[PDB]
DNA sequence: TCTATGTCGGGTGCGGAGAAAGAGGTAATGAAAT
DNA sequence: ATTTCATTACCTCTTTCTCCGCACCCGACATAGA
């Protein structure tokens, strides 16, 4: 039961406010699955604020800053918020009025405000006389008792207060990569052209990434920095693979070009601009990586300093958006951060510049790795790495009772679906 | 007369490295509930 | 006699924010096609 204009996520990739969802469509379900809807709960109620917790500062000082989307929904007071939490253990040791410890975060019961006993965690202690192995074993066990690291639980949001305190923190809430998969670059191709197949999706992609970071507005050109030979040669042999001809430097790609049939036929370029289309945010996942891969290669940094992730810039919000949802939808982490549109005396006229950062380790190397840039290219995972939901934080504010639009996954799943912004939650 | 692709000039985007702010995790510590 | 909880101060881990100029881009126009 959520607010009146909420975008959800549908089953077929789209995006439909929440207050248009009619019986007998389908939504997205988390694994990338349909969620067949049935009853459509309507009424009114207290609503409430979720919205997840980020390091930006910026707004809070200055007005006028744009204030960052961040992840959030208002769901009503008897909702379910389909929460997470760490299975924690640490030896305490303390003295009291005189005279070990082991605390933990277990699975447990408390009465609420009304007859209502809810389960949720609870941080539970338990320690005895200093006057050895107890406290030891009194944690082997907790240790050995789950493979999960975390507690997968359920909860309304009428009900996060009477978490702890020490818990309350700890638990945060999801959002799922977009696992599900449209063709819609494929089909578009071969829909398309006298093409030359078996990578010719690839290549595609990659240039297309490229070029939206360095290429012309106007034509199917692009810069390359001389110096990067690895990149100088992958765009010579991805060009040769896509059947097409070759400090810094322009380079045309001539053959009647497929590559702007494409950055027009797939709107990469929308009435005069560039823009990162939508549709890629839910195509083939590897598509979108190289997509990725090439825009890395063009414009955006690489570092491991912290763990590897890579910085792209950019001024135009279509790309910054665009960009956000891809890369999202690939799970990986990401935050946005505005520079303001500052004038100097240097005489100049700088507009505002978005500046769009991405992290996830195993997930982003998967990334990097199909990457040509000497200084961007980062060798493949070794092994599977986690392509797994990823957690935040969040506040919860009260609210203005008002009315709720709401619908009822089928009586046999698992009755969570994906909200456009990617967030996981409980019909 | 009306669409691509050389190529030329003023000015802005964003390239690049870090340091520092926040967030939650850890432990410490006191007083009340069980 | 433990076991329950908040809160506080500090440590760990990532992620926001900034600082500033010059070389790379965008914008234009001419010109070859058609
Ligand atoms: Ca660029
Ligand atoms: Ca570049």
């Amino acid at each position: 039961c959520f607010a009146k204009g909420t975008n959800v996520l549908m089953a077929d990739g789209s995006i439909e406010c929440i207050e248009n969802i009619e019986v007998g469509n389908k939504v997205m379900g988390k694994d990338g699955r349909p969620r067949e809807v049935i009853k459509l709960p309507r009424g009114r109620e207290t609503m409430y604020s979720v919205v997840q917790k980020s390091q930006h500062r910026a707004h809070k000082s200055d007005s006028s800053r744009e204030v960052p989307e961040l992840l959030k929904f208002t769901c009503n007071a008897t909702h379910e918020l389909v929460v997470r939490t760490p299975r924690s253990v640490r030896r305490l040791s303390r003295t009291i009025k005189g005279v070990f410890e082991v605390i933990t975060f277990e699975m447990g019961q408390k009465k609420a405000p009304d007859g209502r006993i809810v389960e949720l965690v609870k941080e539970v202690s338990k320690s005895y006389p200093i006057s050895p192995e107890r406290a030891n074993e009194l944690v082997e066990s907790y240790r050995k008792a789950s493979n999960k690291a975390y507690f997968e639980w359920t909860i309304e949001a009428r009900d996060l207060s009477l978490l702890g305190s020490h818990v309350r923190k700890a638990t945060y809430q999801t959002y799922a990569p977009i696992l599900y998969e449209n063709d819609h670059f494929f089909d578009y191709m071969q829909k398309s052209k006298f093409h030359l197949t078996i990578e010719g999706p690839k290549v595609l992609a990659y240039l297309l990434g490229l070029w939206i970071g360095d290429g012309l507005s106007d034509r199917a050109t692009f810069s390359v920095d001389s110096r990067d030979t690895s990149l100088m040669e992958r765009v010579t042999e991805y060009a040769e693979k896509l059947n097409l001809c070759a400090v810094a430097k322009t380079v045309n790609l001539y053959s009647e070009n497929p590559l702007w049939d494409a950055i027009v036929g797939l709107g990469f370029l929308k009435d005069g601009v560039k823009n990162i289309p939508s549709f890629l945010s839910t195509d083939n996942i590897g598509t979108r990586e190289t997509f990725l891969a090439g825009l890395i290669d063009s414009d955006g940094y690489v570092t491991d300093e912290h763990g590897i992730k890579a910085t792209i810039k950019t001024i135009h919000t279509s790309v910054r958006d665009g960009l956000v949802s891809l890369a999202r939808s690939l799970g990986l982490v990401v935050s946005v951060n505005a520079e303001p549109a500052k004038v100097d005396m240097n005489g100049t006229k700088h507009k505002i510049s978005y500046a769009i950062y991405m992290s996830g380790g195993d997930v982003l190397l998967n990334v990097l790795s199909k990457c040509a840039g000497s200084k961007k290219f980062r060798p493949a995972p070794a092994a599977a790495f986690a392509r797994e939901c990823r957690g935040f934080y969040f506040e919860l504010q009260e609210l203005k009772e008002d009315d709720y639009y709401g619908i009822t996954l089928s009586d046999d799943s698992d009755h969570q679906f994906l909200l456009a912004n990617q967030v996981v939650v409980h019909n």
